[PDB]
């Protein structure tokens, strides 16, 4: 292999969103010796694996774009307000093609092992083909929402069908129509499969296990007009998008549900419903409704209403009906709740009728075989840690990433990890919860300026475990005092039966973020050894 034996200066591990611009900035900004790794076959991350059905972002496409390139995040002709997947794509395409990433990234080659050699002061990285890289530094880059979790039931030998992975789509594409299909899971990817699939079908049986509290979306035209209030100042939009707390393209509200009058809270969530989108609705109406159970109540008081005008059989309302709070990843997608008045949907309630087992024709559901053509698992990730803990990772003294993480994750500032030298996440465990690409952008510069600093004498970055251990508390007591604290989903890792269920995620906002990030930036990079 030509590969093997290659010395780096720096190895990004992904060519998702951060892998692209982390390498971009170190091999072209920086001038350093840099390649990524993937094992996908081309770039793209996240939006090279999930070509399910409707898939489309959720965040608008003035903020879900890099900044670092001023012309494309001016004048890249975005066709709409929330891109589909293959549009992201093609735009993480031009990228690469722009700024010549693919010369420097080996495809197809998936990061088995990587180990901390402290006398060459190296990371030496195992391929799963069994190729030898080093590098001074690893900038790991493998998503935060990238290993796949799919329940196996009993009995898949028996069944005659399909079974796809919306997370891992095949590459030729599925014929669904006329079929019976069933979809497993009504998180956002479930209800984008939903709505996109349920006129195509034969028959559509939506095998939900917890019913989530989604509003519209509000797919629309690209607006033009914050396109116009960017071209004033590219860098003071991108600067006021990262001074919020979500940074989704809106300020967050400042006033309490509880203080306002019932009209105000009828005005201002039907403005949102209009309006669409899951985060503005949890986050731009009011300051409190994650926060307490009345604000919570208000909120979902007004979407039950909503759901039961919609639904015409109310059995079926009830169903649709979320007993958590508003507390998980907010959802949106337009006509949802409209698809399940089809008479060509059926809606199974598996928590009170669990998925048994297959069958030779489809699926045992609470005692009554649902025949099926096709199963699409739309069930989700093992989130934050799962793709960090499937590299085999050996730091100073031989430590091993999967026993230090054996209760969770720990890391500073969802950038760095104590015991592990010159490794650098983006978008690691303990960032804040935000759209990622321009946060990727900021931790990118932000990590890059340490390596170029380390690189002027020594080249160590070590990071202090009390300076770890500290950043992690900030994160479980920030948690602590929300409603997501008490509702378990993808986000505390009680999706994934065995998974620690703690807290993952930094709960100050990108404004507050980068505030703490700067203070010990100004403090001779407080935490640090460099
Ligand atoms: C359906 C879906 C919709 C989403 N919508 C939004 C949205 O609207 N707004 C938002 O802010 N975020 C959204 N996200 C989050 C999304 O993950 C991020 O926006 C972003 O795409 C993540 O980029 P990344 O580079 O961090 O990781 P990824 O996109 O996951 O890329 C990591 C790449 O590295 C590969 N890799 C992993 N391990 C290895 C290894 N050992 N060796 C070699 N290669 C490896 C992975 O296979 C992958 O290709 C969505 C995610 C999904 C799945
Ligand atoms: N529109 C977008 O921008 C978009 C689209 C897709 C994904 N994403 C991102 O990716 C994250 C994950 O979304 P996701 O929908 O793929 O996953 P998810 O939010 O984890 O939802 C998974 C769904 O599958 C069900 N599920 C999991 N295991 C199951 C099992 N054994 N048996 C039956 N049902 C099971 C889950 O029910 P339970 O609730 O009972 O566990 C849930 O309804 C999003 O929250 C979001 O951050 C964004």
């Amino acid at each position: 292999s030509k590969l093997d034996g290659r010395k780096l200066d720096v190895a990004v591990i992904g060519a998702g969103v951060g892998g692209l611009y982390a390498l971009h900035r170190v091999k072209n900004e920086l001038g350093m010796n840099a390649q990524g790794f993937d094992d996908a076959s081309g770039v793209g991350g996240t939006w090279y694996w999930n070509r399910y059905p409707g898939c489309r972002v959720d965040t608008e496409s003035t903020v879900y774009t890099y900044s670092f390139d001023m012309d494309m995040f001016q004048n890249w002709e975005w066709s709409e307000r929330y891109a589909k997947q293959e549009e992201v794509l093609g735009y993480l395409n031009a990228v690469a093609d722009k700024h010549g990433l693919k010369e420097a990234i080996n495809f197809n080659t998936r990061i088995a092992k990587m180990e901390w050699q402290e006398e060459a002061r190296r990371w030496r990285l195992t391929t799963e083909a069994g190729e030898t890289v080093t590098a001074k530094y690893v900038i790991e880059a493998v998503g935060l929402l990238s290993s796949s979790y799919a329940p196996q039931f009993p009995d898949r030998d028996k069944f005659k069908g399909e079974v796809l992975l919306a997370s891992k789509w095949p590459r030729d594409e599925p014929d669904l129509a006329g079929k019976r299909v069933g979809v497993v899971g009504t998180g956002s990817t479930g209800i984008q499969i939903i709505t996109s699939i349920a006129d195509k079908v034969g028959h559509l049986h939506v095998l939900q296990r917890t019913p989530q509290w989604v509003v519209p979306l509000g797919v629309g035209p690209f607006p033009k007009e914050t396109r116009e209030k960017i071209k004033r100042d590219p860098e003071g939009f991108r600067d006021w998008a990262l001074s919020t707390a979500a940074v989704f393209g809106f300020d967050e509200s400042t006033v309490s549900a509880l203080e306002v009058s019932e009209a105000e809270r009828q005005r201002v969530y039907e403005e949102a419903w209009q309006k669409g989108n899951g985060f503005a609705f949890m986050l731009e109406t009011f300051s409190d409704i994650p926060v307490t159970p009345e604000a919570n109540k208000t909120a979902t008081d007004f979407i039950k209403s909503k759901i039961d005008s919609i639904v015409k059989d109310p059995e079926t309302a009830r169903k649709l009906t979320p007993k958590e709070y508003y507390a998980k990843r907010p959802l949106a997608a337009d006509h949802y709740y409209e698809t399940y008045n089809r008479d060509n949907v059926t809606l199974h309630d598996v928590k009170a009728n669990p998925i048994e087992r297959f069958t030779e024709n489809g699926v045992m559901v609470g005692g009554e075989e649902v025949e099926l053509d096709v199963l699409i698992m739309a069930t989700g990730f093992d989130a934050m840690t799962g793709n960090y803990l499937k590299i085999e990772t050996v730091g100073r003294d031989g430590v091993r990433l999967q026993d230090e993480w054996s209760d969770g994750p720990h890391a500073y500032a969802g950038m760095s990890i104590a015991n592990f030298p010159n490794l650098l996440m983006v978008f690691g465990p303990f960032s804040p919860f935000t759209s990622q690409p321009l946060v990727h952008e900021w931790q990118v510069k932000f990590l890059t300026n340490m390596i170029q600093t380390a690189e002027e004498g020594e080249g160590l970055i070590e990071t202090s475990r009390e300076a770890q251990e500290e950043w992690v508390r900030v994160c479980q007591e920030g948690m602590a005092g929300t409603l997501f604290e008490v509702t378990d989903s993808w986000i505390n890792g009680a999706n994934i039966p065995g998974k620690p269920r703690t807290s993952m995620w930094f709960m100050g906002g990108m404004g507050g973020y980068m505030e703490k990030m700067n203070e010990i930036k100004a403090d001779n990079y407080r935490g640090f050894s460099i």
